[PDB]
């Protein structure tokens, strides 16, 4: 199941319209608190007019609108399903501006929601797109508007929330496809469960920015249920998906064909572990013991060229396990794991104790020190996240989490760790005065400008339930070793919630759930919009273009010329990120050094260290003197 953010509005003195209705199927049909009663449009004697279809309400007072349900008809006809939509708001009923929800309901007789952030109004109109099974109908049994207990404007300065984006799946994974820049999302056997799964399916769903489409597939070929799963993304352009529901199985996504390869089994049966691209455009994983079996799963090694996993039973998991209370079933779990230099791993946590991983013959594992700092040593972080924000100094801020992966109380902890060459101990500091929100199941994406974006999660980790969240996402600026609140959002994301960052600097957040009639699954997304694509009047700010790239493919070491229409200040580079249980392995941030070519031509070189510049697909940022970034211009970097 799934649920409202607010409470149902009274509709007593509701007048409602609608595009076309059959007589006995009257527009207030839908209102008349009858599931028994729907709303239908013209069929048979009235011709089949196809959608959009529109249900349009005046509430006759204005109302702090945060969202509408939708129950479909209840007596075993499909016909009017409602698949592709969009929510929108209005204080006149003729100026309606651009939708607060869109997206795609999935095809079954369940309620359908929409839910997304509270904004006054009187009037709310839901349009019919498309009909779930592409028929010309729409019908509605019951539909329902909700409120908050208050409003207040966002504050100027802290970022946006909004729109949503309504889901078919619970997308508790996800990935950017980097030649299409749209969000790749999945669930498992089911839209809304992974219990009870009898392998070989995953449901998938992608939204396009561009568009704002949302569509979905069913991926068999693979015989893979990618639920709990390892992702990186190779060097090769292809999205590594290991193990998970299925143990032993590889997916492999290609964004340039849109299609899904069988790769090789893994040497071990895994879930819940991490993986991560190496300098050489392998990928490296290890533990994983929430599906495959409960032992010690060292590392293993997958060559995109040979197509083969090879094991690496010297690069013992044992030194990277957390001391927690259910055991190795958790205590292997989601590594912060990072490629480095010549073809290492470094492992910053969850457990108290960091590594360096080797990849070289049967694999190696060497001490890194433990995570601490002047405040002491810092505690097993399971859930916690990592992120390289620059990648050039080896810089990683990592934050929040709780010493057990459930059923325990998640921290402040936030620490700088600087890497230097593998087998060094890094340095290590604490982040500021640490998170302002104590917070596991959180997640986080670095942006353009180095700063640290994270968000949602709960004080107390308890899987499933949407109790003690975090509502308020808080951003890390290195330059100022300081945190600052952004605007809160109004949809709990906790556990199987996922963040990315997209194309245009906004952030994608959705997910949480996946518990079958649970009440807590979130079928929806929302995108943050960071303070630096606004003006100091509260609009959208300019933003500069990239009007020439010398090239979209460039080894490392290697240049790359760029034209803008004004002036930059600073670039970035910024790798295509994946997401899911709080782990993306892929996303990083290499600072650019500009060489100024006079009449807005600028000039960089892309780090010669692969182990910084990992191989894969990277977004290209530049920064006017206000701080607004351009939207992405897709390198590949190659070695
Ligand atoms: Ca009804």
């Amino acid at each position: 199941a799934s649920a409202p953010i607010g409470s149902a509005i009274s509709r007593n003195n509701w007048a409602v319209t609608c595009d076309s209705a059959q007589s006995g199927n009257e527009c207030n049909k839908a209102i008349d608190g009858n599931k028994d009663t729907f709303w239908h449009t013209f069929y048979g004697a009235n011709g089949d007019p196809k959608p959009p279809h529109t249900y349009t309400i005046d509430m006759k007072t204005t109302q702090n609108v945060n969202g509408l349900s939708m129950l479909p008809r209840q007596d075993g006809n499909q016909n009017g399903w409602i698949g592709r939509h969009e929510v929108y708001l209005s204080s006149d009923g003729t100026n309606w501006g651009s939708p607060v929800a869109s997206g795609s309901w999935f095809a079954d007789s369940t309620t359908k929601y929409s839910n997304f952030e509270t904004r006054p109004a009187r009037y709310v109109r839901l349009v019919a797109i498309t009909e779930a099974n592409g028929q010309p109908w729409t019908s509605i049994a019951e539909i329902n508007v909700f409120q908050a207990s208050s409003y207040t404007a966002p504050q100027p300065g802290l970022g946006r929330w909004g729109p949503t984006i309504d889901l078919p799946i619970v997308p508790a994974a996800a990935a950017i496809e980097p030649t299409s820049g749209r969000v790749l999302m999945w669930s498992s056997y089911r839209n809304d469960a992974f219990g009870g799964s009898p392998g070989g399916i995953t449901l998938t769903s992608s939204w396009d920015p561009s568009t704002g489409i949302v569509s979905d597939r069913t991926v068999t070929v693979t015989k893979h249920d990618m639920f709990c799963p390892g992702i990186s993304m190779d060097g090769n352009g292809q999205i590594v998906v290991t193990g998970g529901n299925d143990a032993k199985k590889t997916s492999l996504y290609d964004s340039s064909s849109d299609s899904w390869i069988p790769g090789p089994d893994m040497q071990v049966a895994r879930g819940y572990q991490s993986s991560a691209t190496m300098s050489d455009g392998r990928v490296f994983t290890i533990g994983g013991s929430w599906s495959g079996g409960v032992f010690e799963k060292n590392g293993e090694v997958y060559s995109p060229s040979s197509k083969t996993w090879t094991s690496l039973p010297n690069a013992k998991v044992n030194p990277m396990l957390t001391a927690d209370k259910q055991g190795l079933y958790r205590s292997d779990n989601h590594a912060w794991l990072f490629g480095w230099k010549k073809g290492s791993v470094f492992q910053a946590g969850p457990s108290t104790a960091m590594n360096w991983y080797y990849t070289s013959g049967s694999g190696d594992v060497k001490s890194a020190g433990k995570r601490q700092s002047n405040r002491g040593v810092a505690p097993d972080a399971m859930c916690g996240n990592a992120v390289m924000y620059d990648a050039v100094k080896g810089k990683i801020l990592t934050f929040g989490g709780s010493p057990d992966y459930q059923d325990s109380d998640a921290t402040t902890n936030a620490h700088i760790i600087t890497l230097g060459e593998p087998g060094t101990s890094p340095n290590t500091v604490f982040a500021s005065n640490g998170l302002y929100f104590a917070r596991t199941f959180h997640t986080s994406v670095v942006l353009p400008d180095g700063s640290t974006f994270i968000t949602g999660g709960q004080r107390r980790g308890i899987p499933f339930e949407d109790s003690t969240p975090v509502f308020t996402p808080e951003i890390y600026v290195p330059e100022q070793d300081t945190f600052y609140k952004q605007n809160p959002n109004s949809i709990v994301r906790v556990y199987h919630s996922i963040s990315l960052l997209l194309p245009d600097g906004r952030v994608f957040n959705g997910g949480g759930g996946l518990c079958g009639d649970c009440t807590t699954n979130h079928f929806d997304a929302q995108i943050f919009t960071p303070n630096y694509l606004y003006n100091s009047n509260g609009n959208l700010a300019t933003r500069p273009k990239i009007t020439r790239t010398s090239t979209q493919s460039v080894k490392v070491g290697g240049r790359i010329t760029i034209s803008t229409d004004s002036s930059i200040s600073k670039a970035s580079l910024i790798r295509y990120g994946t997401a899911t249980h709080t782990v993306n392995t892929d996303q990083r941030r290499i600072p650019l050094t500009l060489t100024n070519n006079g009449g807005n031509s600028y000039s960089f070189q892309v780090p010669s260290d692969s182990g910084v510049a990992l191989p894969g697909y990277w977004m290209l940022f530049v920064m006017n003197s206000a701080g607004v970034p351009s939207v992405a211009s897709t390198i590949r970097v190659t070695q």
